DNA sequence: TTGTTCTCAGGTAC
DNA sequence: CTCAGCCAGA
DNA sequence: TCTGGCTGAGGTAC
DNA sequence: CTGAGAACAA
């Protein structure tokens, strides 16, 4: 029963909020007792570029694996004995997906007598719904109704580094503006994503932070923190922990920092909006328009 | 001239 | 993200 | 009859 | 997630 850093636990709860997901599925299966048998599953879902992360999981956690799904990775963990260990040490740190958790233990702790008992059985997949419920479920096909057909400020900035790295974005940008001394903005943005339903969790991230806003657009909210003082304040705290996302929040603060000598000259302007380049290239950049090629046609102004 | 607020939306990476 | 599922081994 | 390794995909929530 | 852009506020 290997025993978990705290740090290590701090992180992976954020970024296990933000990216992982706890499962339990009933599959049909004639074989079996009760023509059912229950799988749990915890996943952490990461494109493949980035599997090096969860390969570093699989070493830290001791036991799982990694498989690759085309352009998407994910660490699997199935193995009872050592999830109910796992998910026994991380369960406290959980804010999202802590009851599918604290559901994953008692549904693993009360399998043998479920095996021995319909009834018993049957009570532990309406357990199984309840995951469900709280996971974003979408094509779930085999219910419980289905087998009733029998017969501190560092703990905070820890996990905080775990969703951002996970759900949240470091964003550059490069603003077109004609009343710009040289014809554009610069613009920086820290953001948490979430969909509407789950807002309270970005309303407690304001209240912890101190600044920035929460904004709705369709289903979907984010935290956003764009003030360039706070902005470098906060990211200075937050960029030790971060494992995905560090570099392009040491790109952030190194631009903030040179904001005076970038609106002064017209080569330091450029040049900073290279380092834009740069975090937009460390992203994974979709639908960006004005890069600092786009500014080099400031060969006119 | 600049910083910032506020909302929307493309294309995946969950 | 969160399901769906098959197969080999004991 | 049970378990764990392994594969594929629908529909958003990033 | 990570862009876009119109408009308010200095
Ligand atoms: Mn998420
Ligand atoms: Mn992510
Ligand atoms: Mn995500």
């Amino acid at each position: 029963n290997t025993k978990y850093n705290k740090e290590f636990l701090l992180y992976l709860a954020g970024f296990v909020d933000g990216d992982g997901s706890i499962i339990a599925q009933i599959n049909p299966n004639q074989s079996s007792k009760f023509k059912h048998r229950l799988r749990l599953t915890f996943y952490v879902t990461q494109k493949t570029q980035r599997r090096w992360f969860l390969d570093k999981l699989v070493d830290e956690i001791g036991v799982g694996y990694v498989r690759d799904s085309g352009s998407v990775s994910q660490y699997v963990l199935s193995e009872i004995k050592p999830l109910h260990n796992f998910l026994t040490q991380l369960q406290p740190f959980l804010k999202l997906k802590q009851k599918q958790a604290n559901l994953v233990l008692k549904i693993i702790e009360q399998l043998p007598s479920a095996k021995e008992s319909p009834d018993k059985f049957l009570e532990v997949c309406t357990w199984v719904d309840q995951i469900a419920a709280l996971n974003d479920s979408k094509t779930r096909k085999t219910t419980s109704e289905t087998v009733r057909a029998v017969l501190s400020n560092k703990e905070f900035l820890l996990y905080l580094a775990g969703f951002v790295d996970s759900d949240g974005s470091i964003i550059a940008q490069i603003k077109p503006r004609q009343s710009n001394k040289f014809k554009h903005q610069l613009s920086l943005t820290f953001a948490v994503t979430q969909k509407t339903q789950r807002r309270w969790f970005l309303d407690k991230l304001v209240d912890e932070i101190g600044v920035g806003y929460v904004y709705d657009s369709g289903s979907v909210s984010d935290y956003r923190l764009s003030e360039i003082k706070p902005l470098h304040n906060f990211l200075t705290q937050l960029q030790p922990f971060l494992k995905l996302k560090q570099k392009q929040a040491n790109l952030v603060l190194k631009i903030i920092e040179q904001l005076p000598s970038a609106k002064e000259s017209p080569d330091k302007f450029l040049e900073v909006c290279t380092w834009v380049d740069q975090i937009a290239a460390l992203n994974d950049s979709k639908t960006r328009k004005t890069t600092s090629e786009t500014v080099r046609a400031v060969l006119d102004s």
